[PDB]
């Protein structure tokens, strides 16, 4: 039966590679050596907009935030395509699929955002750029407190040294959360998630044999994820109290 | 089935997103309009007393017009949700996304409005109601002329007998139009629409194997869609002068601006 867990792990890894262009191995190779444009202050931001091809350009902090929402929309679509590859997901109730995605995209977005972050900054524009953590902190309030929680999460999460094949199953586990509010049929969701959790346990034990309870710690990280999301939507409504048409319909979330 | 399987997967994806984005599909509209139910029967509005009676379970011409406006805003929200699910759409330039929605939203609105129509009237309020064509024609000028072109187009267009799986790809093709005014990068939009047109051609061949050249006729209906949108914006340009005390919805204002 363990061969079946390995088959599921390989399937999810292949789908993960198909769905996410900027993998953690690529981002890690860019952050060490293999040449992204670094944005460290306002002038390097200017030259970045004049040199890098950004798609969100129609105050500076509002612009940075709006780009980080463009990327979030793209991410939601990639996560949707990946979720459709999880065995049993498409056979679920359609409303349940919509609910699972609706409540999972944020936790997955920050999980994978950790893959593009180190203690000093975050990759941007499919790895073409690297915006420093200090330049993000230097943004005016409340926009200066948006990314620091994500950095603090990414340090501890990256300390687990997970690879893409681990993150594929971990993300698949996040999607199939049977406690999302409004679900109509929880039984098949929790069944799929139990199979995915078995696959994740076997994967972590075969891929990290020196880490005794890495599975448990990875499960413990999900509480931190829900804290980052829960405390992020607060900054999102306060952000709705600091920014006063057709563009706002595209970004009714993020 | 070589690369046809990729187009079939794209069709299934678009149909799934379609069902997830529009709560009143054509299938449910036809189940309501015909007689497949005793639970899906609508309340029929055809005069003043049936309107006043039907205002329990969800000026007069102004009220109906505002209802059409609210339904239009809701439709723009649903079409936006569906557009974000078109592969490659959210990867385009943001300005081009705004433009594509801006010029495609009403063509899609009337296309799907055909699904809620017969020759006698149109479903309203999620199918709970059904307002007749002649009651809409009886409204004061020029509100009485607002819906007739939509009814004529819907009569000609419903003859193609498309189901929801066809309409998903068709409205996807409508969104990814490279001839919209003001687009920055036409080439990617045209690549996506080339893929969507392949998917639509295959879907119409497999779903309607007896409908000869249904692809061409469906593509030709976009002319009628264009003419309908133009006549509507002209009517609006009259209403803006006759009714100085009425307001168009801000989203609708931004849509119609420089159309
Ligand atoms: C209160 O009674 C109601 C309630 C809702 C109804 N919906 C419809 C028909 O649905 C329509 C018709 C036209 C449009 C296009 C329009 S109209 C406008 O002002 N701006 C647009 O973009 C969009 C939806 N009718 C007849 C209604 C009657």
């Amino acid at each position: 039966e363990s061969a079946d867990l390995r088959a599921l792990a390989k399937h999810l890894y292949d789908s993960y590679i198909k769905s996410f262009p900027l993998t953690k191995a690529k981002a890690r190779a860019i952050l060490t050596g293999k040449s992204p444009f670094v944005i460290y202050d306002m002038n390097s931001l200017m030259m970045g907009e004049d040199k890098i091809k950004f798609k969100h350009i129609t105050e500076v902090a509002i612009r940075i935030f709006q780009g980080c929402q463009f990327r979030s929309v793209e991410a939601v679509q990639e996560i949707t395509e990946y979720a459709k590859s999880i065995p049993g997901f498409v056979n679920l109730d359609l409303n349940d699929q919509v609910t699972l995605l609706k409540y999972g995209v944020h936790e997955i977005i920050y999980t994978m955002l950790a893959s593009l972050m180190n203690k000093d900054g975050v990759l941007i524009s499919e790895g073409q750029g690297f915006m420093t953590r200090e330049f993000l902190k230097s943004l005016r309030k409340p926009f200066g407190d948006f990314m620091e929680p994500k950095f603090e999460f990414a340090v501890k999460f990256n300390a687990l040294e997970l690879d893409d094949s681990d993150l594929a199953i971990f993300i698949a586990v996040i999607i199939l959360s049977g406690d999302r509010p409004g679900l109509l049929n929880v039984k098949p969701i929790e069944d799929i998630q139990d199979n995915l959790l078995q696959a994740l346990e076997l994967q972590l034990k075969l891929n990290h044999p020196e880490s005794s309870q890495l599975f448990a710690k990875l499960l413990q990280k999900m509480t931190d994820l829900r804290q980052i999301v829960t405390e992020h939507v607060q900054l999102l409504q306060v952000i709705k109290k600091t920014e006063t048409p057709l563009l706002q319909e595209i970004y009714k979330d993020l």
